[PDB]
């Protein structure tokens, strides 16, 4: 299959595998996304979740041009891709558990905006970065324009946005588009599979609240803070300080 | 007055400041001038970008014209008329329709960093400075440019540079995101913009904007928005043009 | 005396000396600190607030550990340390006066909240940032993921967060969590020592509006802005301008 879940215990993958279409999406496989999304949420075991190509190179070059050009006069097709493209992007930025997108090649579009719903961004020599739907009369999604802003503000977002143009690692590194720079996620995968997974869970809903609008902690978030203390990791936590060793979470 | 103008050259138009012997300064005419300026560069549909630049390089803005600020000092309704005409042009530039980019290529200060500010991005040649300085005459900045600064380069950044009256040079401004690109000309930009889809620039900084106002979520407008597009005469010439294999003519 | 305040005219320091515990903070010291804010904000002589280790070294390593472990099943002191952690941040971030955290070396945990909740950081050679309760099954109270967000976004909080791996002080630099490399908090001093603190007052408040989601100016802030001009600071600074001499402010 072009897209597909690998589950290895504390990790699993997302990977995508068209190499022939420089991993360009289909209809088929946006609609496809949120179902693997569920069925690595409904794993216990997991504790991170890696996006990426299955054969390096390019990330997702964006929309299956084929498929744009056969369908540029059929709007039944725009309203399911539209529908289809929303739902995937909502359901991935708001996965529970750690997210991290690697990327080793071109990162375009729609593309950008699966990368942009990770939790954080790994970025190879070769990754390079654009949002180009100015090039076709197009628009780009409002919760995609609110991710890209959340990282890299107005004026960068409006520099990508209007002109289309393309920007290498270490330029999205600059900018704050990625969040590291690096040949492989393993080591950070290593660092996330180790700690408490009720906290990595907690801290995320935290920041999406945040990103949400949400300014003061409230009578909830107070209460999510205080059931830590009832909570089997802290129990662990604390069990294992005391006999130091580290924490098995 | 020309102390301020402007130039449309087809798809590009450039709001140009000079007032060279003042090194940029703004006064209260000024101020006046540059919303009309802004309806007069609106009303035309070739249009695709306006450049905010010195007529004469150097300075893009020293700041308030000192001379008026002494002058009336005990004027309290100098003082009322002045909060309201510049809260207008920063208001209406940073809402212009189409894309705008300021060239900086000397010191940016005050109400001067303000028309940056409401620009959608910043060019820095290597001799632009950038200072916000109202806290060391006992003044306060107005509270939508304050927005304009901290949604650039954070709360830590905007008080440092507030609190202080300090100036920054042209790589620290980039360093810490307050200007966008360094370069000496904004013709390759300005070349990139142009050329885009007008319908998608628009649409676009619309929705730049709503995020920026508090909007979380895509709604019933923004789904529509988007959807709108694939009706238009750009999209049309997008794929026409690609299938020709030549640029699209937007 | 592990907290104290040191009170020099127009700089107060509030100082953490408990080298023996790397500045580790304990309820009481959590309990202390508004009341130290308290009597600094009373001086009308004041015009900037320095947050600093007294003895250099480490900032301040987060909480105390030993209480921490002592406490693990004591639901009374989990509410009190809540309450009064909770409190001092907030009472930190809204002190009327610029506060400017000197870090000299690590800052973990509670110790990052309370850089945090200063306007501006200076971090040193030496320095070391981390957030860390993923490592015991803990969360991060909402306040201060806001004010970590604030700073660097959602990506870099989430990388910090999530690992609770530390970064060193370029690197903090980069993100936007420190505002300012150097050795010596002096010379900014000097600079917020000699302003309008008219001036610096107003517009931390206009910050801080922006930061809990005002969008526009209103009546408030025009009337704000327009009290300027009847101030005594203008009055100062445009005198002394016109006489070619410094403001005294």
């Amino acid at each position: 299959m072009s897209l597909r879940l690998e589950r290895d215990g504390a990790v699993a993958r997302l990977l995508i595998d068209r190499a022939d279409r420089r991993n360009a999406f289909s209809l088929d496989m946006w609609q496809r996304l949120p179902e693997l999304l569920a069925e690595a949420s409904g794993d216990d075991a997991l504790r991170v979740l890696v996006v990426k190509s299955a054969n390096g190179g390019a990330f997702c070059a964006g929309a299956d041009i084929a498929e744009l050009l056969a369908n540029k006069d059929d709007a039944a097709f725009h309203a399911a891709n539209q529908q289809a493209i929303n739902r995937a992007q909502y359901e991935l930025a708001r996965f529970r558990l750690p997210t991290v997108a690697m990327v080793e090649g071109d990162c375009i579009g729609g593309g950008c905006g699966i990368a942009l719903a990770c939790d954080m961004r790994i970025a190879a020599p070769a990754a390079r970065f654009g949002i180009t739907p100015a090039k076709l009369g197009l628009v780009y999604p409002l919760h995609d324009v609110k991710l890209l802003v959340d990282l890299v503000g107005p004026g960068q977002a409006r520099r990508l946005m209007f002109t289309g143009g393309l920007i290498d690692a270490n330029e999205a590194h600059r900018i704050g588009l990625v969040e590291l720079l690096g040949e492989s996620e393993d080591a950070l995968v290593g660092q996330l599979a180790t700690v408490s997974s009720f906290s990595t869970q907690a801290i995320k809903s935290f920041v999406r609240r945040v990103l949400d609008g949400q300014v003061a902690d409230d009578a909830d978030s107070l209460r999510v803070f205080a059931s830590a203390f009832e909570g089997a990791d802290f129990r662990e936590g604390t069990g294992a300080f005391l006999e130091k060793r580290p924490p098995v979470f």
